């Protein structure tokens, strides 16, 4: 799926990505809670934050240096937004699980590559 790369643009750039991926995990997880408890207001909050992140993640991708894996993430992220909008509109928690599983894999991989730095 993904290895041997720096696929983003712009003292430690890697930690920044971890924070964004953690934000997704966190808010997604909080958003799941909210679907279960039926707090709609709180859910729209927590989704829009996850969305804002993927949107950030999309804007700082390097198509030059990131190659095929930059192309793959553009796919991953824009899909992830669509999936998020669906989970929102149609109130599906299995769906937030899909996004969560996704950010976990990314984050695990990202930490694997920056093992010493992200300790």
């Amino acid at each position: 799926y993904a290895n041997a790369y720096q696929a983003y643009q712009h003292e430690s750039p890697a930690k920044l990505i971890e924070m964004l991926y953690e934000g997704i995990l966190r808010f997604s997880s909080q958003a799941k809670r909210c679907i279960e408890n039926e707090d709609i207001e709180k859910k729209i909050y927590y989704i829009n934050r996850v969305t804002d992140i993927f949107t950030e993640l999309l804007n700082i991708l390097d198509y030059e240096k990131g190659g095929e894996v930059a192309v793959y993430l553009t796919g991953l992220y824009t899909h992830q937004i669509k999936v998020l909008t669906q989970a929102n509109v149609e109130n599906d928690a299995s769906k937030i699980d899909l996004v969560l599983n996704v950010a976990r894999g990314l984050l695990e991989a990202w930490r694997e590559i920056h093992s010493d730095e992200l300790a």
